[PDB]
């Protein structure tokens, strides 16, 4: 079982989140993110129990990351999925702050507002190392 | 002395430049990238030496990275002046392509015009370990 879930958008995301993938692996950690590690069979469930079953949630805050959870109440998008997730289990949630603006809570919908409320990391571009570093002191 | 020098757009490709850093090294380069070896003095003549000290020109071709090229016909553009050094120095340039758009050669200056012409590797987000084996091939 993966200790660390990435949840991200593909759109935005993509080069951080696998940048994220190997620093984390190199220190470590066994890392789930889905163009790696997601397999055979209905993705709904291997999704939602990949993100059970990993203690750490490290969710990629690139520029408008949330934009597709916004007005999301039937619950599609699966960023909002990834989270709501996270959330109801009382996973050790780590959001990663890469250009993202912080949003009025009232503009997501209430099972996943409570993300804006755990701690953030700064990503940054000239000290990395530094960045990193600080992800894993963040680790459980 | 370097021997892979990455070229890229920070507005675009500074996610990809930095990952292609980290897998390079761990497969034994030594790679320049500005955030990392571009140390004390005037830049623009460190820039210059370290393109023309470095076998390996690797260009991150993420959307748009060549637009502020276009008409800089005084060569003011740092993607463009690092192209003209790598091609007038005859380096192996090896062009990493990410939703780059091909465009016509002529709204390109006609000093920088031959940086299409030579092989370049599609990034793949599915299969980054196959990219970074092919990026490492094709290097020297
Ligand atoms: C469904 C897809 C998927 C979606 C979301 N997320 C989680 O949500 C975050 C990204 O969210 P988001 O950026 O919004 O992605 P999204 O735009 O919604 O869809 C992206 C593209 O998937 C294509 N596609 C649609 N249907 C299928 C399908 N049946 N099979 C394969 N592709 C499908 C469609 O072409 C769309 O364009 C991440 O945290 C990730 O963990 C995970 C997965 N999916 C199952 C997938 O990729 N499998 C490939 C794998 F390599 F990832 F495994
Ligand atoms: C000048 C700058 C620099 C520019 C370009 N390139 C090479 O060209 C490609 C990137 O091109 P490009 O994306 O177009 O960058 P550009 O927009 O033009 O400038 C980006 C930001 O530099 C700021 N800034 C302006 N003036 C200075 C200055 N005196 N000092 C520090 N910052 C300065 C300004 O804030 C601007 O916004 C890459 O391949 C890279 O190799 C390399 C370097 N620079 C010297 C720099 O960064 N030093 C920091 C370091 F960590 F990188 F070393």
């Amino acid at each position: 079982t993966p200790d660390v879930f990435i949840s991200y958008r593909r759109n935005s995301g993509s080069q951080l989140a696998s940048l994220l993938k190997v620093h984390l692996q190199l220190h470590g950690f066994s890392v789930f993110i889905d163009v790696e590690k997601l397999e055979a069979g209905k993705f709904e469930d291997k999704l939602i129990q990949s993100v059970m079953g990993a203690r750490n949630f490290v969710l990629v805050l690139s520029p408008g990351a949330l934009d597709k959870c916004m007005q999301d109440h039937d619950c599609k998008d699966w960023v909002h999925k990834e989270i709501v997730t996270a959330l109801s289990c009382g996973k050790n949630i780590v959001p990663i702050i890469d250009g993202f603006e912080w949003p009025e809570p009232q503009v997501l919908p209430e099972d996943m507002q409570a993300v804006l409320t755990f701690n953030g990391i700064k990503w940054s571009h000239e000290y990395q190392e530094a960045t990193i570093e600080k992800i894993i002191r963040f680790l459980q």
